[PDB]
């Protein structure tokens, strides 16, 4: 997230990297999947360096360099996220002794023991943009503070065994041990069914078109977003991914 380190000459070639309003003199990244290049002389690369939506960019798009310099530098830990809206952060559902836990810096709520996304207070009495809160969060700043878009309020910070078995492993395509959930139908983040007949976070889908009932363990965690996370199509949400997945979602030439 931190650590980039480039040989010689090229360019940013972002390849669909989602600019938005950075907190610094930059654009800000709200695109999970982003692949860069590096133009030298001619079409050919000399890294690919995928980056999270965390990174806030130092260089500008395209710009030749000297090389050995990082272009965008994001936490290596936490996962900086950028706001819907800016202006004063809209909290309401707050209830001592259920959405209070630790001490200012408190937790927003807990979904077990009760995620607050009404709107985002752009104006001092003028709302929009719904603030997502998901288990564990943490607010240092109230209602009122009318920050700048772009800033990161504590959005949730922070087997493969080379060899023959592998080898044995990659072709009779045995199952990983953590394969990615996968929902190609209308994947838009959304909430709900925490607590059901399956485990936690049973399902997340969105209108869309045609929605579908997609069962989501949520084991470790999730990689939800604020809204058009995702389009038509699937990206790696948790751990590895299936074979099977890959050859009934992507086709046949990606597997």
């Amino acid at each position: 997230e931190s650590s980039i380190q480039v040989k010689n000459k090229g360019s940013i070639k972002l390849s669909n990297v989602k600019s938005v309003v950075n907190s610094s003199g930059k654009l800000v990244i709200t695109s999970r999947n982003t692949e860069l290049k590096l133009i030298d002389e001619f079409g050919r690369t000399k890294e690919s360096y995928k980056v999270p939506y965390g990174a806030v960019l130092a260089k500008g798009d395209g710009e030749q360099v000297a090389g050995g310099e990082t272009v965008a530098n994001w936490d290596p830990h936490t996962m900086p996220v950028i706001t819907e809206v800016s202006g004063f952060v809209r909290f309401t559902d707050m209830i001592d002794g259920q959405t209070i836990t630790r001490q200012s810096s408190l937790v927003v709520l807990d979904s077990a023991e009760r995620r607050p996304a009404l709107k985002i207070v752009d104006a001092q009495g003028n709302d929009v943009a719904q603030y997502f809160l998901p288990g564990k969060a943490i607010v240092q700043l109230e209602d009122g503070v009318q920050i700048s878009s772009g800033d990161t309020l504590a959005r949730i910070p922070q087997d493969i065994t080379g060899g023959l078995p592998r080898v044995a492993d990659l072709f009779e395509a045995r199952r990983p041990k953590e394969p990615a959930i996968l929902a190609e139908i209308s994947g838009i983040v959304s909430f709900g069914k925490e607590t059901k007949g399956k485990r936690r976070l049973v399902i997340t889908p969105v209108d869309g078109s045609d929605p579908y009932e997609e069962m989501i363990p949520k084991w470790r965690q999730l990689n939800v977003f604020e809204g058009e996370r995702v389009e038509r199509g699937d990206v790696i949400s948790d751990g590895p991914e299936a074979p099977h997945d890959i050859l009934r979602l992507r086709g046949v030439h990606a597997v």
